[PDB]
């Protein structure tokens, strides 16, 4: 026949990152 | 005639992780 | 004679950076 098709469209984008790290310490008392 | 496009890609990589917390609460 | 479907897209962007962690334990006694 013809030749292939052009490519499809791009992916979705990824899954958002995890959460971040725990922040510090809190103030002494 | 060309053939039909392709199907979509794959998803893309994850996101980084979040930004750090924020301080704990007052010790003790 | 349409040819054969073109190949897959390429892969999407990257995903959002995740949320802030959570907050620190409590501070030191003292």
């Amino acid at each position: 026949p013809g030749p292939p098709g052009p490519p499809g469209p791009p992916g979705l984008p990824g899954l958002p990152g995890p959460p971040g790290p725990p922040g510090p310490p809190g103030p002494p008392g």
